[PDB]
RNA sequence: AGAGAGAG
């Protein structure tokens, strides 16, 4: 039940050696408990804290069980978010590169003609996408489920969200009664849970009670705004004041993004934005070059609050409060990515810090006042 | 009715 070693799991030389060639050496704790059950064919609900690998957790899993020499597609991921999917994807391909596994990722926003021409061609083994364009695919027959044996849910509880839910049912709907269904999210609510017993059978729990979710490297701050008219001045002093690797400043809306961009950049300050309302190409640039480093402050949405791994960010700012307090630990997890040092400041008006005090209750966490003019907090 | 989530 806990297997502390990528070589005791059974896996096969072409996957070990990607795994190691990826530069893992030894399996994180969700790794050690949820790999073998999820090879073994179970279906399987798998909750551990932001930033800890429940990608590899699920990639390495589906790999093991991949028929190569079957030219047809086998597992299905499903994320919320096309970044979240892209990323997905790389990891997949790499850690499968000596396997010769075929990944590919379905996703809006990408051209439709060029996927089609690529699958009437090919069967990709493994296929990652948002739901959107999975279902598109799978009603127009591009995307056969004839063999599709393993179903996965990152950020599984924004999946059975009520945005979501519908989606993933109409896709469950088109996948074959023996299917393997894998669920992942560093937040898994009660109410999510008991979905879940409406198409899993007896899965396997790995579950983390929400007062051990909080991550100790990643110091909670708040800062006193008081006055939402007041949080541009405050954003701007702590450009000027904070020591820069890279971070990422969430906003509630669009809408307001593109108010705080424009803000910031008529005051010289240098920062990029990215929401969802932008051209998909527009999307690819500004990840890539926040991934790259060239940019280094990114100002967003919600879009980028679940599963993205940049593991030069340091600094989350939640410049908005998120409302919904599944959503607060995946804001604040973009830092401190595996076990990394990392900061979360809140900007907290009056009417905010009720908001807060409910998510130091209910995450049994403490959240301290920053320090004035303290460069290096973390 | 936030955020995302095919297409045109
Ligand atoms: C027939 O093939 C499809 C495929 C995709 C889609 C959808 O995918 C979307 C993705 C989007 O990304 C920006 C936007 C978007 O609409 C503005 C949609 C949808 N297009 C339309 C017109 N309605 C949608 O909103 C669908 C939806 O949720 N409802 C409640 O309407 C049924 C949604 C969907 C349904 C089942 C499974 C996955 C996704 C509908 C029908
Ligand atoms: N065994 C491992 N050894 C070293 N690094 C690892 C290992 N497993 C995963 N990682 C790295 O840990 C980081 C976070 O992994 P990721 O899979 O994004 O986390 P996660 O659990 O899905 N986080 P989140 O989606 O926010 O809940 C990545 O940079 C991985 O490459
Ligand atoms: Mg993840």
């Amino acid at each position: 039940e806990i297997v502390d070693s990528f070589d005791d799991m059974n896996l096969s030389e072409s996957l070990l050696r990607g795994i190691y060639a990826y530069g893992f050496e030894k399996p994180s704790a969700i790794q050690q408990r949820a790999i073998l059950p999820c090879i073994k064919g179970y279906d399987v609900i798998a909750q551990a804290q932001s930033g800890t690998g429940k990608t590899a957790t699920f990639a390495i899993s589906i790999l093991q069980q991949i028929e190569l020499d079957l030219k047809a597609t086998q597992a299905l991921v499903l994320a919320p978010t096309r970044e979240l999917a892209q990323q997905i994807q790389k990891v997949v391909m790499a850690l499968g590169d000596y396997m010769g596994a075929s990944c590919h990722a379905c996703i809006g926003g990408t051209n439709v003609r060029a996927e089609v021409q690529k699958l009437q061609m090919e069967a990709p083994h493994i296929i990652v996408g948002t739901p959107g364009r999975v279902f598109d695919m799978l009603n127009r027959r591009y995307l056969s489920p004839k063999y599709i044996k393993m179903f996965v849910l990152d950020e599984a509880d924004e999946m059975l969200s009520r945005g979501f839910k519908d989606q993933i049912y109409d896709i469950f709907q088109k996948l074959n009664s023996n299917t393997q269904v894998v669920l992942l999210s560093a937040t898994m609510p009660s109410d999510v849970l008991e979905v879940t017993k409406k198409f899993m059978r007896d899965p396997i729990r790995i579950l983390v009670k929400k007062e051990e979710l909080t991550l100790e490297g990643i110091r909670q701050f708040y800062i006193n705004v008081e006055r939402e008219e007041w949080k541009l001045d405050t954003l701007c002093d702590l450009y000027e004041t904070l020591t820069i690797t890279q971070a990422v400043i969430f906003i509630n809306t669009r809408r307001k993004v593109d108010w705080l961009t424009e803000k910031m950049h008529a005051r010289d300050f240098t920062v990029s934005a990215m929401h969802g309302d932008m051209d998909q190409k527009e999307r690819d640039v500004i990840m890539r070059e926040f991934r790259s480093g060239s940019s280094r402050v990114l100002i967003t949405t919600d879009l980028l609050a679940r599963g993205i791994d940049v593991q030069q960010v340091s600094l989350v700012i939640n410049y908005d409060l998120p409302t919904n307090r599944e959503n607060y630990i995946h804001r604040i997890g973009r830092g401190g990515r595996f076990g990394r040092k990392g900061v979360a400041i809140n900007m907290v008006t009056e009417e905010d810090k009720r908001t807060l005090r409910d998510i130091e209750t209910f995450y049994n966490t403490s959240i301290e006042e920053m320090p004035l003019n303290v460069a290096d907090l973390i």
